[PDB]
């Protein structure tokens, strides 16, 4: 999937500019998709789009969490010193991958706890 993958960049600022260019350019149509999926369980019919809104859900998480990955990877040292309160705060978040830094196992017990808490 082209949109799960992010592109190749550099360590300097321009880089990490060009980095957050196209992190909306992805953002664009992985959240239309989610707001649709969102849409679609709200405005119409409970059934037959609960799996849509959770595939959905799935592919977006994906999406973030490899561009996190990258991210991370690649501006850990210099996340901080960006001289620019934009691309340092759009570096802030996406650098922040929430769960998805726990192993294979540990990640699927996190998941698996926050829907038998919520059951
Ligand atoms: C809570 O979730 C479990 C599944 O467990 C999930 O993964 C674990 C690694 C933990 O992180 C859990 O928090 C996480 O939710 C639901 O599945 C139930 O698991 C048990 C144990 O495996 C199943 O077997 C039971 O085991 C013993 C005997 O071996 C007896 O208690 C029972 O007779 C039964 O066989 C149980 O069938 C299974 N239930 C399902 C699949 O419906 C669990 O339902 C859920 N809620 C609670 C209250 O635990
Ligand atoms: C960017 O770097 C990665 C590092 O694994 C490499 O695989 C990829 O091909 C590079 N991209 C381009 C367009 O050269």
């Amino acid at each position: 999937d082209p949109g799960l993958q992010p592109g190749n960049f550099s360590a300097d600022e321009a880089g990490a500019q060009l980095f957050a260019q196209s992190y909306n350019s992805s953002a664009e149509q992985v959240l239309f998709q989610s707001v649709a999926a969102s849409w679609a369980h709200d405005t119409n019919i409970t059934a037959e789009n609960a799996r849509r809104q959770e595939e959905a859900a799935l592919l977006s998480q994906e999406f973030a969490e490899a561009w996190g990955q990258k991210a991370k990877e690649l501006y850990e040292p210099i996340w901080q010193n960006f001289t620019d309160p934009q691309l340092r705060r759009i570096i802030g978040a996406v650098r922040t991958l929430g769960s998805a830094n726990l192993p294979l196992a540990k990640r699927q017990q996190y998941n698996a706890l926050l829907s038998n808490m919520s059951r």
